[PDB]
């Protein structure tokens, strides 16, 4: 029925009716992006936790069945399978005192030891996952802060920025930079008074707000200093998935020679080369923008250039977990 009310009958409900439960949320569309991936994330956890499984082959099997159904209930959503398969990586990290022990190796790996008292062995690793997963859900939860850290860095006096139908995370970019910056947002979206909660926030701040006619979007470009956008997704090659409109938003300010920076974390960072859907724009409507149009990715980690994304993906992703899609 709701995210919250889901949220606090996870560790008290059965496994299969969790899932169940968020496979309707994700249906129904009542549970949508970013706090998308945190659902994943505890849902994993509680798969961990309840699920059957004796030796890491069966715990791995377990999370990608768990996520091949929670990545279908949801296919436009990619952030789901990225979630999925950093708990893959996870898992096989923290598989590679007792166990080096002949002994003690052999005792706690069996059923009927006096330290199974489940095997000791799938205990120990049970647990230390179970922690990683929360640190994964620490790290989609501070993501937009940490963004938002860098804004100083990005944003500077007197600028003209230009914010594409802005997310939370460009808002809590903006807001943050208004604490320490004085200059001017012009907030535009080709799909038609709006933004008056985000409007209303700026200014109070000390930041001067544009309304742009649908029209002159193209036409007001080359004023701006710098384009902002959400990404949705970002893709091996440096594309991204990006509200529809952006992509003429972006060329636009590439011909003008105007920045394009992407806020995204590295959680929506997915490990695959764009489909040719995505490359369509057909993936509820996105666009997709290629990553020649693309000059910052700014994420939790700072801001970054195509270049860096490649060390970006070897960090967070297992070749084993990656090239395929999550399937039932």
């Amino acid at each position: 029925p709701s995210l919250a009310t889901w949220t606090k009958s996870l560790r008290d409900q059965s496994l299969e009716a969790s899932i169940e439960s968020l496979i309707f949320l994700l249906k129904r569309r009542q549970v949508t992006g970013d706090e998308c991936a945190g659902a994943i994330a505890q849902l994993l956890r509680q798969v961990v936790a309840k699920s059957k499984w004796h030796d890491v082959d069966q715990l791995l099997y377990r999370v990608q069945t768990a996520g091949a159904r929670l990545a279908r209930a949801a296919p436009h959503e990619p952030v789901i399978g990225n979630i999925v398969r950093r708990v893959l990586g996870l898992i096989r990290d923290e598989a590679s005192d007792i166990a080096s022990d002949a002994a003690s190796d052999i005792q706690s790996k069996s059923m009927f030891n006096l330290l199974s008292v489940q095997p000791f062995s799938v205990h120990a690793l049970r647990s230390e996952v179970m922690d990683g997963i929360e640190e994964i859900l620490d790290e989609i939860n501070q993501a937009d802060d940490q963004i938002a850290s860098f804004a100083e860095i990005q944003i500077h006096p007197g600028d003209y920025v230009l914010a594409y139908q802005p997310s939370k995370t460009v808002e809590r970019f903006l807001v943050k930079a208004a604490s320490k910056r004085r200059f001017t947002v012009i907030l535009a979206s080709l799909n038609p008074q709006p933004y008056a909660a985000l409007r209303k926030k700026l200014n109070a701040a000390g930041v001067s707000t544009i309304n742009l006619a649908s029209n002159g979007l193209m036409a007001y470009i080359p004023r701006v200093n710098k384009v902002i956008f959400g990404a949705k997704a970002v893709y091996q090659n440096g594309g991204l998935l990006v509200d529809s409109g952006a992509c003429i938003a972006a060329q636009a300010a590439h011909e003008y020679l105007k920045p394009v920076i992407a806020l995204c974390g590295v959680y929506k960072f997915c490990p695959e080369d764009p489909s040719d859907e995505v490359s369509r724009g057909e993936l509820t409507t996105t666009d997709y923008i290629p990553p020649d149009l693309v000059d910052v990715y700014l994420t939790n980690l700072g801001p970054q250039t195509r270049h860096h994304l490649g060390g970006i993906y070897a960090d967070h992703y297992k070749i084993e977990d990656i090239g395929f899609s999550l399937q039932v």
